[PDB]
């Protein structure tokens, strides 16, 4: 009886959830505090729109907002939809949503990716949705339980692919396709680029002496 333990030694809080993937199958798995118990996860449908049943690009950002799935933001008549880019300005192709099945990956923070619980509470408040609150920052987290002024356990929400960020080692932040450069002596050069990949990936190219 406790927090859970992967095959792979990552640890995870009675009552978090992650993903796993199984074949070709994505499951999601809950930590029992007795064992772990994992579901295969829903598609959520899409069908209709500018797209014809395209399928939701998640997160995507739409008015300024990242949005983790379906909304009904902007519809008078409160149907869910999702645009089937990252950018729903640049591009602008979106379809509707069947169910409004919430599922958001964390990055970071201490909870080693686990999903955003929902409702999860902090400053004696539930929030529904990833917040910026307390981040002079202005990042994205959620908290992994569904009480954080307890548990203090957190993750950082994703960013749609075109706002994808990477950190340099010092912290700096630099987008999709920024490219990092450090000189020393030219006897060693690198270059980096911000492919991002979700992880905040770098690809990299050195020289040596
Ligand atoms: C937050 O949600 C939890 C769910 O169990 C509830 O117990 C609590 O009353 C809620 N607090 C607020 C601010 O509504």
């Amino acid at each position: 009886y406790g927090d859970c333990v992967t095959d792979s030694g990552v640890v995870y809080s009675v009552g978090m959830q992650w993903l796993k993937t199984q074949g070709n199958k994505q499951m999601l798995c809950t930590c029992l505090g007795n064992g772990v118990s994992c579901q295969e996860t829903a598609v959520t449908q899409t069908y209709g729109g500018n797209s014809n049943g395209e399928p939701c690009v998640l997160p995507f950002t739409y008015n300024g907002r990242t949005f983790y799935s379906c909304t009904t933001e902007g519809r008078q008549d409160g149907h869910l939809w999702c645009s089937t880019t990252s950018n729903y300005e640049q591009d602008q192709k979106y379809s509707f949503c069947t169910d409004h099945t919430v599922l958001v990956q964390t990055r970071g923070g201490n909870s080693n990716g686990a999903l955003c619980h929902f409702p999860f509470l902090y400053n004696n408040h539930n929030y529904t949705d990833c917040t910026s609150e307390g981040r002079r920052d202005n990042m994205k987290w959620c908290g992994t339980t569904q009480n954080y002024d307890a548990d203090q356990k957190f993750g950082f929400c994703p960013m749609a692919a075109h706002e994808e960020i990477c950190t340099t080692n010092e912290g700096v932040m630099y987008r999709i396709g920024d490219q990092w450069d450090k000189q020393h002596d030219m006897g060693h050069m690198m270059r980096c680029t911000c492919v991002g990949n979700g992880r905040g990936e770098w690809t990299c190219i050195a020289y040596s002496q």
